[PDB]
């Protein structure tokens, strides 16, 4: 996804920075599954100070949103395992 503005690369998530923020108290590590307000999701607590829309990894999908975590097509309300991307999907 094209860069947002001057301060790209949003706040990672999970271990080190495998994941990142996605919407509401949520996080989705593509190579790091998805956590909504979970332990590996709290990384977004730091996003409460910097709203700055930063680069995301939401590759659209017909699963009511865009791809995200281990094959996860997230929406404005929450994420779900998208067969189109990796879990409920093929042996991806």
């Amino acid at each position: 996804a094209v860069l947002d503005l001057d301060v790209r690369t949003c706040l990672p998530c999970g271990p080190g920075g495998k994941g990142r923020c996605f919407g509401p108290s949520i996080c989705c590590g593509d190579e790091l599954g998805c956590f909504v307000g979970t332990a590996e999701a709290l990384r977004c607590q730091e996003e409460n100070y910097l709203p700055s829309p930063c680069q995301s990894g939401q590759k659209p999908c017909g699963s009511g949103g865009r791809c995200a975590a281990a094959g996860i097509c997230c929406s404005p309300d929450g994420c779900e395992e998208d067969p189109a991307c990796d879990p409920e999907a093929a042996f991806s």
